[PDB]
């Protein structure tokens, strides 16, 4: 049930509207090799989106320019130059990699760590929600955006349904969720010793439908991931690697496509999402046993519809919440503190 | 006043004397990068000393031998980061880390600054029948047979601590450094060298034509000790300030800007509290010419006190360190990259 997760997300994006377009300049240095595509992707990310609500952002790719923040995680030659901008450095990557606090003053990541003002946890799933929120500011979408909220203020598109018929049909109670294939699987890397032992074991209850390169079954890689996952009862949602707190956009795609995620990745995922809403493979002593609970859910429609209908988020006294209250306000406070703090924390020899 | 610091240290070293039990074998590998003197230092560290109270340790450097833990500093064994440098841990490479950073990473990180290891060493050196500082009878550090040489090696220190001399009746400020890659420390030195001359007993800015043999005896001869860390790190408080307290001299400190969390600010000059060096020096001048204020500072407890008890920040103790390692040994998780 995506709608309540989206509602919670939209509320977490609630902040005071800034008055009369006087957003102070913020100069951010980013990867020098980024081309116009990567730049476009960055101007579309939730971090940029959030910051644009309070600053007039300029991006810098010239190494001989001063900046307010140097952003990212350069490697090789570009990591050396970083050492010299001795600018206010902020570590940020989509990879399962913890920050180097000798080189970076501040960091935004997935680790469950407290370093006072120097670190903020902003999992990748928050950014995927931002993209799902934008894609449904469409007049044909089956998910609704609170009137007048930040995501509803830009003009809406009209392509969603044409692009996600099946998804719309089932979200719109015009199809029966029980009347679907067993499970979808979309992945690009074959080497995943833990994932395969699991695909082989899931793929031996009923065939698993593959839409990506690994274990493909359709004979072609699916065009729209979300439309494809909505055609199955479950979605094989294993992260590429394990990290405590490392919850990617994958589980969000399952929720969004109205299918039950079968999750494995961060052993603490239950902190971020309601475990009654997905098969948390970590809540079992072995796969063997988890395969059995999936086998059960697949043949006991009541338990299956129970899970599909749980709020993706945990609740405390009826109010749904993001773990540690992640929100636009929390993220903007973190940046206002970084910008106003003149202390140099990185190695400055 | 080192005595109260030692008392709190000895108390922090108190552990249950499980005797019905026996220390189980614990196999510890050290990385190859580690030189023989880095291995000798480790064998002599307070961490090794603490662990040896609950485990029968075997330390080796054979990467072919299955071990319970492996210690390094930049396999499928649990790796523990441990270094003396002002270097934050790489958690991609190490499952666990012992450091100085003010960080909380649940069971993966433990703060144990080098000053705690320097206290361990001073405590041993004072298990000596001619020593000016006392160790509670029946404490861990008093169990071994003592030495009889302390006074001989530190006459002046015993005199002042033994009240056979007057604290005010001494030189101005000592400075013992041998590292030159420390610009801020030099600039502060040249600036302090103004109130009066600052006697230099080490390589760097050496005064008396030679290097002193006993750092502590020497420091006990001055009213203050110029106590600068080589670089700034939040939480990076080394052995230096402990040498000042041990030598019954006022530390003039710079290094960790959060040093007041670890030590009682009324007990030393914290250069970080001033907007510029000039202002810090003005304060030093004042202490040097106001006997009541100087003595007050010299007699303060080096540690902060709360609820009637002197304490180490965040309750650093043998028990805290033993629980951290017990948790590592019992947890099968491997966090490092593979």
């Amino acid at each position: 049930m995506f709608q309540p997760l989206l509602d919670a997300y939209v509320e977490s994006a609630s902040i005071e509207k800034m008055a009369s377009k006087s957003p102070p300049p913020l100069k951010i240095a980013v990867a020098n090799w980024w081309g116009d595509e990567e730049i476009k992707e960055f101007k579309n990310s939730v971090l940029y989106f959030i910051l644009s609500q309070r600053y007039t952002i300029t991006l810098h790719q010239n190494p001989n320019e001063f900046s307010d923040l140097v952003f990212g995680n350069p490697l090789g030659s570009a990591r050396k130059i970083l050492s010299y901008q001795n600018a206010k450095r902020v570590f940020y990557t989509g990879e399962n990699e913890s920050p180097n606090f000798n080189l970076f003053d501040y960091a935004i990541g997935f680790d469950e760590l407290d370093f006072n003002d120097r670190y903020l946890r902003m999992p990748l799933y928050y950014d995927r929600l931002h993209h799902k929120a934008e894609s449904v500011n469409d007049t044909t979408a089956p998910y609704k955006l609170k009137d007048n909220s930040l995501y509803a203020l830009k003009k809406p598109s009209h392509c969603f349904k044409e692009k996600h018929p099946n998804l719309c049909a089932v979200v719109n109670d015009e199809s029966d969720p029980l009347k679907r294939g067993f499970a979808s699987f979309v992945a690009s890397n074959p080497n995943a010793p833990i994932r395969n032992a699991f695909y082989d074991a899931l793929n031996s209850i009923e065939p698993v439908t593959g839409g990506g390169s690994v274990r493909n079954t359709l004979g072609y890689n699916v065009k729209n991931k979300n439309e494809f996952l909505s055609q199955y009862k479950f979605n094989l949602c294993f992260e590429n690697t394990q990290g405590y707190g490392y919850v990617t956009e994958k589980i969000i795609d399952a929720y969004f496509s109205h299918t039950i995620p079968i999750y494995w990745g961060s052993p603490s995922v239950a902190k971020d999402f309601n475990p009654k809403s997905f098969v948390n493979v970590h809540d079992f002593k072995n796969f063997d046993e988890a395969i059995d609970y999936i086998k059960y859910l697949h043949t006991h429609k009541n338990a299956y519809l129970d899970m599909l209908y749980e709020n993706p988020l945990n609740t405390l006294d009826g109010k749904a919440y993001f773990y540690q209250n992640l929100s636009f306000k929390k993220i903007l406070a973190f940046f206002k503190t970084i910008l106003e703090n003149d202390t140099i924390y990185h190695d400055n020899p």
